[PDB]
């Protein structure tokens, strides 16, 4: 009926549990579209994906597709204002982003459901009439340069690019996609290159509709969205641009049978094994790479990892298919290395080849495939509802590779068993086709080459033919066996009827000296899943640095020992997490409820009757020592946040204290620790999901009985159940703690204005001021003043106390940052004074909607409940109570609050700043007038600082 | 001049004693000792009448005690009753008195400038006392108060019960305290005028010939002679023959008798007594001291060692017990285990076996010689005594020894008399034994009740078969005589005062492992040193279990080291070792000579200690009963104990500790000790006859002994955390209520928390406490008659302070609250009205008290140790704080009360603890009080309030 529509796709295959409605169609200009109708959604979204990226970049400008990614969303003929799209989405509780890959430039946003047409109209105009405003040319270069400079000191980005540089330089795969100040400014200036004209050349030659895909999600019907997208996207130019393909592999003979020795930033030992393979995409209905990745990357009994671990060579492994570009892919086998693993690289690889050879001897297995196909079927069926912004962005890219009807089922379903394709792929995984890379600090001052884009230090060798022959002739290994029938595969998906005694919030169904049990039966999602949360309290887990180290190692060793068993459950959508806390231990079991008690039983049984293997203990003790030293390689803002937590909490063991006390951790001392730690405990739990009241009680009893029987567990005294207090800062006080980051040449800062103890009134005073200043903070400090890559503002909540926080990572000294934040606070006071009641009520309403936002998955609901339980505040109806009080708030109340608590001259001001210096550092112009800042009290000793100040009380519970 | 009957020869003193002495007998028969000490801060005098309670008329019990109370209540020269106490209060003085069975000792101290003034008031009570009728009823309520206090005390209960089981016609059977019944109720019923009987007794017994006067002053011996003659030569001589009681109060019918007594506390004791002749005459030889030393010995081969080894007894006390002139006793008292209580006959057999070993081996001259040598050293290097107690003690012993031997008397032994040792030993036989067993296992199984205390007991005759068994006691090979004591000091060298010596302790070491404070003694010059150590460990108080483990570890350590340590303790080298809320405390005191040997053994034992399973179980049981036994402590103590739990950050209760005790196993304790000693911090004070280098060597030795045997590493500074005081809110009032199940008396503690300690805050509080001190006693105790215990003063804990009131009364706690509140108003008025002259008198009185210089090393060390344990280190505090006190005004104090303590103060921080009586249900105008916040749960109360900072240390 409509000439603007080429074809309306048939039924879009979806999960029976999916209530969202789908319509697929192709427009006359060649745009592939998917319309998502969700009358339930709080946020409406859209995405456009151009099948052009950084592999198409011109030789003259490296990072041009990525620079276009920035320059395209700056002004349009309909909306000449550069920041229109950004402002509209900010004004209507939205957000936007984009990314550039080698073959795609994806653009996306979300907005309040009532404003889809307005946001989409602004979005569509960039694909119709862009202007590329010459005024933002230099700031975008700096935004792209800031992105790369952040990546430069990242080990993964370094490796990613070093791999690209060690392939065929004549191949597009070797291109540097990010760009920088050099590639976008310095170099084009020297060569008399017109950056804007080269950008427009690129835009006009590649950005065509035939290579585009659109996804629109909203409350509006399928037909209303069909009209909206036709109106907005049938006018987009169709220059019939051919799809860029790369059939030739960037890895030719001279790039095979090669060995690379790389120097990292962090003290990490890793082995990377790669095989170039053809492009397997077209075989998505059988997916041979997934079959082989499942087996090679298996962690159960008889796996390659198991043997490599037993040999004491590796702890972790990753195996499978890795995307390349249209025409090529890679097969990887990635492992970490123990000190002995680094010495037995050749041996490890021999074992890798022995496992690959076992699969050849055994041949493909239909039963392994049946499990994989059946599991993905259950996965797709009971899958959680997606965040619309990520959902659209994802589908936009997927539309290019699959028929309209298969874009939901694409990466989930398996149909045909193709053992011939498995045999085809497995045949490329051979020693004459291997590329080997070792990453070790031991290569420092022993390297001859440099990757210039990042500065990575490496050496390259050709692998001796005698090493290749040993891998080819590799003898059989009986330790390697194919996995067994996965008994963890779920079968019972019955949604237990909603009980007569069912409550809207978690109810305390057990209250004893040993345990406090909070339970809720899911009354919203109705998926066969549940979340089991346990917090085990012991004063012996943080009494001193030694015991803290021992509580860490205990649980690392426990997860390691349970790994081979737990893996099968993980594959069957049942996962667990076990971490030590500053009060004891945390256990979470998520996923399908069916086989959930079995894994829980095993976890607690292992906990209570743990037999430590000396070899594992020594390997894990070494890796934890490295992990301690590796904190220095973390970013300055991350360090700043770590120092404030130390400073502000009553008891807190530093990384320096923990590593000093690690040497004293012996195997008998640890063997003595476990019964002592488990001798006396309090357990506080939350069991939420597809469970009944009597089932939750039986779970808790099983947990109790296992600890009582095997560990001889007894409860703790209520006087022993004590939490740490926050430091109480003095009125009109300002303290500064300074430290240096030795890895990065940027500064870090956290500015904390401590207000008072949390309450309905105090929370909403702070949250309203935070709501008001939120967007301006980013546009001022980040966009206008260009302070740093990281600019953050919001409430800080710790130990029942709260306040206002500012986190910034800049190239400018922390003391300059101090004066800028202070000027901004004055501007915000002016803004609140000057703003209208209409603009003020919009803030109260924006915050109110965010706080009343319904959780969209069970885990999101449980996380809200868990927060109230771990804070011991138990205010499950918080949002309603606090939103009712917020609506009564006046402009003058926030002005008074600022005047008394936050202002430079406020009578009750409590400012504490943490300054993290850059690697090389030492300690008008139409900008806001910064006030006069007093002399800070410089903190020299964390203990003396705490000893000289009072500590706050602890917040009283609701229940 | 002729008023002196004779002047004694040289008064034998120590060459180390710089004080001058003069003895003389007055014409009226008064024996006198004069002490000339120009350096003395306080001067003192004491008069002792050799007549006591054993002289009371049978129809008026406690009359001698009553005369003591009525004597110092006005005279002809000084008619007002308040005169004497008032005079001493105005001139930095004090006074007290005690009545025993044979003596009435009256004594005082005053400023060294006001000796003549004070002694003149004192002297009149021995010339023309008035005995004011106004105080008759108040003094009876005072004597009745003292007896009612002792009524629930197990030691006073036994003391009287023993006296109720002998010859009733013997003066020893007398109740010497008296009460409202014996001094008021019964005499009125019998038509006895107590006043005339009081005057009768005083006339008959208060004779100068039975009196001894001791005077200590800055004044010369010649000037002291003139003063004591001027005042005491007029005391009338009634020529009273000194009473004697040579019959033994236990005649044949009272021998071979078994007594079964019910206690208040869950205690188990065995008392074995032998009536003996009055050995006082043999004081130069002293055979009772000899046998006491051997029978009571705690070293290898001793009676105790075997009784411990068998698992029957933990402790033993042996030797002569004083009776009166004419009779004495020889005792062997032990405590019992659950098993000792079932093996009493076996314990006494073992006692008799040991006695027989002393017979078979005969007397040892070297044993006597060692005692002689030890008393010579102990007399020579005797610490300087506070004048008040020094005069009091001499006034008593003046009666017993010649003038010249009054100081050496209780010390020096001369001739070895094996004949006497055989004579005394011949009395230690089963035919002459008396046995008493104290145990709750007798509750409901007794027939008699002691009338004065209500003590429940049974009397039995020891069977002839049991006596015969004990008589036939074999020789036991387990008993061996003690060996030569290798702890006897020989090196008495006083090291020269170093060029770099300091007046206060100096920080001579500040490492991660230890903080060492040192001071060479520049005051006393006796061959002694005090070695104090604080060991910090987060594992000594992490939970109630570790706390019990810390207690038991040191108790077992002290137990195991006892046989070795006793020899040192006899040789004047004692030690203390106890668990703290932060770790452990060790103190080594006495003669420096053998001091590092003992300290090396204690530190070695700490680390290489091996636990005996039998002792562990025994000590564990002893500690479980000790926790329970707290229920029998006074209600005011209970009230003090609860406020320490309420106001401290972390504090494990007696209930939590006793609940944790069953989890203390032997493998658990063995795992704990290596763990506790693994990481330590030591804070020490080494004060005495030592050099800087000697101190450093001592600290290094302690550190190295721990490093070697325990692999000790230092803690992190971040781990050296001290508990905080709960910060009370402004205008707040919290009440905590409990009950005392044992006592029918109420206990209370009222705390007005002020602020953190600082020069200004300390002196505000201390000056306010000075002003209200006597009035609090006079109003609430004397006038209102609230109770025996009425206390007011500053409270100091965790760098914080405030005002406190402690009252033990039979009246309910809420009443005391309003009466204390009424008193606060009364003082608010009293301060506004008092003169500048009256105000300055309070400043001077506090200044004098605060500047009162220590008389011995121990007292100086204690002052320094207090500065160390608080982590304030303000050694020059007393000078600084007094200088500031002298700048304070009546206005400054008025401001402080109105802001912090007044019923309507803006910053009033009140917390009260109420401990009700056993039976209890759950005048100036008192102000209106708000409704208090009742503390249900101690932890929730603590969680709901903030915590104070910790006081900043005073740096050099
Ligand atoms: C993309 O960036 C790079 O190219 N980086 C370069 C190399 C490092 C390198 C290499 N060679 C060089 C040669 C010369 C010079 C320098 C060199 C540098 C690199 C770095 C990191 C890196 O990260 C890994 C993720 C890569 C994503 C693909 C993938 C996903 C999942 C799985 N597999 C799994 O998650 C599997 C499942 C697969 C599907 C079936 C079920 C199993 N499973 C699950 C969890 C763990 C388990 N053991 C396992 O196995 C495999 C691939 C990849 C490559
Ligand atoms: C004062 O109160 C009473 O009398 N109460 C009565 C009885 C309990 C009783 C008894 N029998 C009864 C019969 C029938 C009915 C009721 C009865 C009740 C009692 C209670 C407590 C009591 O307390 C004990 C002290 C009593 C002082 C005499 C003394 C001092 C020191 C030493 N001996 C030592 O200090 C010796 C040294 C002596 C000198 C040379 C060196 C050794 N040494 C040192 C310390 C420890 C060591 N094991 C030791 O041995 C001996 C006696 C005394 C008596
Ligand atoms: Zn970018
Ligand atoms: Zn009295």
């Amino acid at each position: 009926n409509n000439p603007a529509i080429k074809r309306i796709g048939n039924h879009i295959t979806k999960s029976p549990e999916d209530k969202r409605e789908y319509r697929g169609l192709e427009l006359a200009n060649g745009i592939k579209v998917l319309l998502i109708s969700d009358p339930t959604t709080d946020k409406s979204s859209a995405a456009l994906d151009v099948h052009i990226g950084s592999l198409s970049d011109p030789p003259n400008i490296a990072g041009l597709s990525h620079f276009l990614q920035h320059m395209l969303f700056l002004g349009t003929k309909k909306y000449p204002k550069e920041n229109e799209y950004s402002q509209f989405l900010s004004e209507h509780a939205g957000s936007s982003n984009a990314f550039t890959s080698g073959e795609h430039t994806n653009y996306y946003f979300d907005v309040s459901h009532e404003h889809l047409e307005g946001a989409l109209d602004r979005f569509a105009q960039f694909f119709l009439s862009p202007l590329f405003d010459e005024s933002a040319k230099d700031r975008e270069v700096n935004a792209v340069d800031s992105e790369h400079e952040k990546n430069v000191m990242n080990d993964a980005w370094r490796l990613f690019q070093l791999e690209k540089a060690t392939g065929n330089p004549k191949h597009p795969f070797s291109k540097f996609g990010t760009g920088n100040k050099y590639t976008l400014e310095t170099r084009p200036n020297q060569e008399g290159i017109d950056v804007r004209q080269e950008l427009l050349k690129f835009h006009s030659a590649y950005y065509s509709s035939n290579l585009m895909a659109v996804v629109v999600l909203g409350r509006e019907s399928l037909d209303d969205l069909t009209n909206l997208v036709v109106k907005l996207f049938s006018e987009v130019e169709n220059k019939n641009v051919p799809l860029p393909e790369f059939p030739e592999h960037p890895f030719q003979e001279e790039h095979l049978k090669q060995l690379y020795k790389i120097v990292p930033i962090k003290d990490i030992r890793n082995l990377y094994v790669t095989f170039p393979i053809p492009d397997l995409q077209k075989y998505y209905k059988s997916n041979p790479g997934h079959y082989l990745g499942h087996l090679i990357g298996h962690e159960g009994p008889g796996s390659l990892l198991s043997e490599l671990k037993s040999k004491g060579w590796v702890n972790t492994l990753v195996g499978g298919q890795k995307e390349g570009a249209r025409g090529f892919m890679f097969f990887i086998i990635n492992v970490d290395l123990t000190e002995e693993g680094l010495l037995h690289v050749e041996d490890i690889i021999l074992h890798m080849f022995q496992y690959i050879q076992k699969l050849r001897a055994e041949g493909p297995q239909e039963w392994v495939f049946q499990e994989l196909k059946d599991l993905n079927a259950v996965a797709f069926r009971f899958k959680d509802k997606e965040r619309p912004r990520g959902y659209t962005s994802k589908i936009a890219g997927i539309l290019h590779y699959y028929p309209l009807e298969e874009v939901l089922t694409a990466e989930y379903l398996l149909e045909e068993f193709r053992p011939d394709l498995i045999e085809m792929v497995l045949d490329k995984l051979r020693p004459e086709n291997v590329r080997v890379a070792i990453v070790s600090k031991s290569f420092e001052g022993k390297t001859d080459r440099t990757e210039e884009w990042y500065g990575t230090q490496y050496k390259q060798e050709a692998i001796p033919d005698e090493v290749i022959k040993k891998w080819q002739n590799a003898d059989l290994n009986g330790k390697f066996k194919l996995p067994t029938k996965n008994e963890f595969i779920p079968t019972n998906f019955e949604i237990l009827p909603l009980e007569k005694e069912a409550t809207p919030y978690p109810a305390l169904i057990k209250d004893t000296a040993m345990s406090k049990l909070w339970f809720k039966q899911d009354d919203k999602f109705f998926l066969p899943k549940a979340n089991l949360n346990f917090e085990f309290f012991s004063p012996f887990a943080y009494v001193d640095p030694l015991h803290s180290n021992m509580a860490y190692l205990y649980l690392e060793l426990l997860k390691d020992s349970l790994n081979e068993y737990a893996y099968a459950a993980e594959l069957a959508g049942l996962s667990y997490d076990l971490q030590n806390t500053i009060y004891g231990m945390y256990l979470s079991v998520k996923g399908y409820n069916d086989k959930q008690p079995i894994l829980l039983k095993k976890i607690i049984e292992k906990m209570a009757t743990f037999e430590i293997d000396e070899k594992r203990f020594e390997i894990i003790k070494e890796a934890y020592m490295r992990s301690l030293n590796n904190f220095r390689a973390e970013q300055p803002h991350q360090h700043a946040m770590y120092y404030l937590r130390l400073l502000m909490t009553e008891v807190a063991w530093t990384k320096d204290e923990l590593k000093e006390a690690l040497d004293d951790v012996t195997l008998p001392r640890l063997k003595a620790f476990i019964p002592q730690l488990l001798s006396r405990l309090h357990i506080e739990a939350l069991l939420h999901g597809n469970i009944t009241k009597q089932a939750a009680l039986g779970i808790m009893q099983m947990v109790e009985d296992t600890l009582i029987e095997h560990a001889h567990t007894k409860p703790l005294l209520p006087s022993q159940l004590v939490r740490y207090r926050e430091v109480q800062l003095p009125d009109r006080g300002w303290f500064v703690y300074q430290q240096r980051n030795e890895v990065h040449n940027n500064s870090g800062i956290e500015i904390y204005y401590q207000t008072d103890m949390q309450s309905t009134s105090e929370n909403m005073f702070l949250e309203l001021f935070a709501q008001i200043i939120s967007e301006p903070a980013f546009n001022t400090l980040r966009t206008k003043e260009q302070l740093g890559y990281i600019v953050f503002s919001g409430p800080r909540r710790a130990n029942g106390i709260q306040g206002l926080r500012f986190i910034i990572q800049s190239e400018k000294p922390p003391h300059y940052l101090e004066s800028r934040v202070e000027a901004f606070l004055i501007t915000m006071e002016k803004s609140i004074e000057d703003m209208t009641e209409e603009a003020f009520q919009k803030h109260i309403q924006a915050l109110a909607i965010r706080r009343l936002d319904k959780p969209k998955k069970l885990s999101a609901e449980s996380a809200k409940y868990w927060g109230e339980i771990i804070s011991q505040q138990y205010n499950f109806d918080r949002d309603n109570t606090e939103v009712a009080y917020l609506k009564t708030l006046t402009k003058e109340d926030i002005i008074k609050f600022y005047k008394e608590m936050l202002a430079v001259d406020a009578p009750r001001r409590h400012k504490v700043s943490v300054h993290v210096l850059a690697r090389e550092m030492d300690s008008d112009i139409n900008l806001s007038q910064a006030p006069a800042l007093p002399q800070p009290e410089v903190i020299q000793n964390m203990t003396e600082f705490k000893r000289g100040l009072p500590l706050f009380p602890l917040v009283k519970p609701h229940i």
